[PDB]
């Protein structure tokens, strides 16, 4: 029996060349090669690059010095995170990036850590992907000198450190199934709510290479390509090339996100993961268990593959992997039906490398983003497809250009039916861990009575660019005054109140934007602005909040509209409940952007 | 609504001073303390040891010596294996441990590679707690000498390689929830049995510590006992001390166990997983969550507080963690009853140390054998109790001796009930994820007619070895001739036939003792005795597998017991059925010797 599928409420991600989802968009929409050589900043090609691949293997080195990389990857906000200088040094960077990614996700969704206490009694299950170690490894060196730094990654603490920070109490662990890791956390995450272990999950991946020997093993193999390209479905894919990433959803069930009135990205209607089992080598793929795999989250799903319309493939860029993948495919498909050429497939992987643990959730990133966009992008380096390949004689076509993407037609008994936007990724690990996953997209003020547009930050610097960035996503988003309320009510209660408060009374988005731009200005005297810290009114705030009598006063004030009273308190630390603003009609939470983390550098010392 | 119990019809395991799980058993049963100081092997204690705590963690070094060491760490037999030396050389040796464990634990129950394939299709899942890393860190020195090793932890690996070569195609994935791994694996397993993602599932853990640095980061966070003891429950607890282990079990639904005949350890009636939230310290464990956790198994597992007969506590010994560990489990019991001073509690953590990863599974091995011998062991350290725990006002009495193990008797509603064995486990991880499970006892020849007994091994030296493992379980497990056709029927179908082979035709065990001491002895001319190599007969033997008339005929020599041309054929290379030997009633599956692998040390070179 089918079970209703899972809605993605929540979006997360940095991936190369890309600080923000928009960028990240934006760049595959154009058809970008964010590859680029290895910073400096991370090692020196010194001692380490070779480009006889050969005699790299012989001499310890590395015949690739390519990689997809993320800015700001040793970035962190300590003191956000209730953690000292010291304290963010010893944790691991991807733990790191993870921490910031967590908070952002719930954000984007419009949601705080006491709605989820109290709402949700903290059932959140946070199912982290993580595969790459080397931090450690800068440790004994270090020792040597006598220094007392212990560099640790901590996979476990990867998920843990979120629960404890998020106050959260539902499973909380991390996933290492190589590079189908982000994957196999969105399906088990999933498979989490499904049995009731947690209401609500987290689910994603980090990627980072931090440790130069982590390029000289996979030369060793003979996994990297000498052209430092993932070449998905192309000719002369000789390997991948490394890349870096995190990214995370938050996950709930379909009937209860319509119910909260969540914004959904789209909806995860299967998953499935197993094992490729005894191959004739521990890192050959088996195209019989991919076509299982795929067809069991096809099954899952209720979905016939004759109204798939996209693959994101795993496409690494391999001779082996490549023509395997697409055996896989079609073995699932063919039961559903014999059609050619009608389903698009491509790999972000051409993009930004192989993220492995995160690879998963990049490519989840993307198709939400083409769904959202109602476009497909390009798929690169493959104009020649690989030769090895007879693709005519298969439902697929690699997507070459930026098109249209349209919702496919089906004749359900000979009347024409229009179907929703579906795609499938697919995410194989070089263990043999494999998943899969089938998506749906998700088809659904005046003086007299103003917004109270709040905003609110660790001080102000980060207030101020609180400020610079909303402004940059209405302009973004294309907002109008139809938006206003969304906007409002997203920042009142899908936000922490935090120390440094600022707090508007408008009656139109024009007004919003006026104001906000006089405020960075340093215009002073602005009308129905307030500006203020919690920590002025502090031991009176307390008292308000413990005292049922003043909290009728301040309910009253809501009713009746004294909002510069109101607002007056506020910024001076009083907390509200935004929600009494509302008598029937509730606004819908939006996706505004989360956030602006202190980008305070953390990296070991030289040795 | 219930779900019906899963069954343990497999277990392996190797501990401190323990070889085997019955050397285990004498250990638990004598209460002998297998701490000892760091192997001279493992490293030296020059300048490593520094017995002055805060002068220690100032210079560097750990304040601890002790632990709970597995003999044969680093032994490993990779030809068994289809790898090389220099392959094992690079495996890190926790996963070596859990491959050849994986390996026993098949065996244990009964079960070949291809009966997995041909009844059960491949769909078995590989969940392995680990979290010790520092293999890796011995890298950097070799790789400054030029040395192309590249010593490695892939927590992927660890099932991914038991997978390929077991040739299972369900999930297979590693768990790392620290502290409480094994017993997350434990809850993952099943829940993945639950929902179909597999038919049967192998879980369990790994620890052991290969790099100095692991005790030097202990000391650093103040972890470790100055006493090198777990004093669980006892007065001047402070701290824990390290230990390693391995372990797994295999796990089937309760209803086809039965069905198919397997022998069942015990039942696996309830688990929960959780995390603590937000505490006061990410370190520090919630009394309140570690209740509600206890509860929900208790309730999943439908089993009332006041039934609960022994409790195998996380119990490390530390100030702060035994006295929240008792609120907890008080919090969930009182629930169902006030009562006090009913039920035993204990942790192996006094016997051989902090298992981490592995002190789960360690812990699931102790109650089973406790069933099995229907005993309560003792717990050491505790004679005078930690004074802040008021036990007598809790159902808990920590065992301080061995004991009958009692089945204890609750009233239903007037009348009094006999209630079988029940047992709670917990795991806490140092970062907050637990994890609890409830377990439950299971409750169910001649000349004419005579066994055929099989064995076989990859050569000669082991072969003999398993002779002589075979002889001293018979003993060991004080068999009989009523015993005899349970041993042929499982070394016959629940044993891999290897090249090196030997078989035997008997009318009771006493004659079976005899020819095998006659084999030992080099004795010839052994009436009934057969011994060859499947290399011998290879290229006929390959004509009678494929050919149907040559198929009949050998099943009519079974059926008119025409053993000796049988058996001849058989150590000759010739394949059997020998469910073909049997027309109606099947023998039982029991617990044998699994195979004596190779004790080959592979351990990386000095820099």
């Amino acid at each position: 029996i089918a079970r209703e599928p899972i809605a993605i409420i929540g979006m997360s991600g940095r991936y190369p060349k890309a600080r923000s989802l928009n960028e990240y968009w934006e760049n595959l929409k154009s058809g970008k090669d964010c590859i680029t050589e290895i910073p400096e900043e991370r090692w020196s090609l010194d001692g380490f690059f070779e480009p006889d691949p050969d005699k790299a293997v012989a001499e310890g080195k590395s015949y690739g010095k390519w990689g997809g990389f993320v800015d700001g990857f040793a970035d962190f906000d300590p003191l956000f995170f209730n953690m000292s200088p010291w304290e963010a040094m010893h944790f691991d960077p991807q733990e790191r990036l993870f921490m910031e990614s967590c908070w952002e996700v719930l954000e984007d969704a419009g949601y705080t850590r006491q709605q989820l206490a109290e709402k949700y009694n903290r059932r959140v299950g946070v199912f982290g992907g993580i595969t790459k170690t080397g931090f450690s490894l800068y440790g004994p060196d270090l020792w040597k000198q006598g220094e007392l730094i212990y560099p640790h990654t901590s996979f476990s603490s990867l998920t843990n450190r979120v629960s404890y920070f998020l106050n959260l109490q539902g499973p909380s662990m991390p996933i290492d199934t190589m590079c189908s890791a982000s994957l196999t956390a969105i399906h088990e995450a999933c498979e989490h709510l499904y049995n009731g272990d947690c209401e609500l999950a987290i689910a994603g991946g980090v990627n980072l290479y931090l440790h130069p020997s982590s390029y000289v093993f996979l030369s060793a193999l003979h996994m990297l390509s000498v052209d430092g390209q993932c070449k998905s479905f192309g000719q002369g894919g000789n390997g991948f090339v490394p890349g870096e990433g995190v990214g995370t959803v938050l996950l709930k069930p379909l009937s209860k996100a319509i119910a909260d009135g969540d914004h959904i990205y789209g909806l995860i209607r299967g998953t499935s993961v197993n094992h490729g089992g005894k191959t004739n080598g521990y890192t050959v793929p088996n195209p019989t268990a991919q076509g299982e795999l795929i067809r069991q989250a096809l099954d899952k799903a209720g979905v016939h593959a004759k109204t798939v319309s996209y693959i994101e493939a795993h496409g690494t860029g391999t001779e082996l992997g490549d023509p395997i993948e697409i055996s896989g495919l079609i073995q699932a498909f063919r039961k559903d039906t014999q059609d050619t050429g009608y389903c698009a497939i491509g790999s972000v992987k051409s993009n930004i490398g192989h993220l492995e643990a995160a690879a998963g959730i990049a490519g989840v990133a993307k198709i939400l983003l083409q769904m959202k966009h109602q476009q497909l992008v390009p798929s690169l380096h493959a104009k020649e497809l690989n030769p090895n390949i007879p693709f005519s004689k298969t439902p697929f076509v690699v997507q070459q250009d930026l098109v249209e993407w349209k919702r496919p037609l089906m004749e359900v008994n000979g009347v024409l039916r229009e179907f929703p936007r579906i795609a499938g990724i697919s995410s194989f690990g070089a263990g043999g861990s494999n998943a899969h996953v089938v998506i749906e997209e998700y088809i659904p003020v005046s003086p007299q009575n103003p917004a109270i547009i709040v905003l609110s930050a660790k001080n102000k610097e980060r207030l101020i660019e609180q400020v610079q960035r909303l402004l940059a996503s209405i302009e973004k988003q294309s907002f109008t005054d139809v938006d206003l309320v969304d906007i409002a009510y997203t920042l009142q209660v899908g936000r922490e109140a935090m120390e440094e408060r600022l707090a508007l009374m408008v009656s139109s988005l024009s007004e919003l934007v006026e104001k906000l731009q006089s405020f960075l200005a340093g215009d002073d005297s602005i009308a129905d602005l307030y500006r203020g810290q919690a920590k002025r009114s502090r031991e009176t705030a307390d008292i308000f909040a413990g005292d049922e009598e003043l909290q009728e006063a301040i309910e009253k004030w809501m009713q009746r509209k004294k909002f510069a009273k109101l607002l007056d308190f506020w910024v001076k630390g009083l907390n509200m409940d935004w929600n009494k603003l509302y008598d029937d009609k509730k606004p819908r939470r939006i996706s505004l952007p989360a956030y602006p983390f202190a980008r305070e550098h953390y990296w070991l010392p030289k040795p």
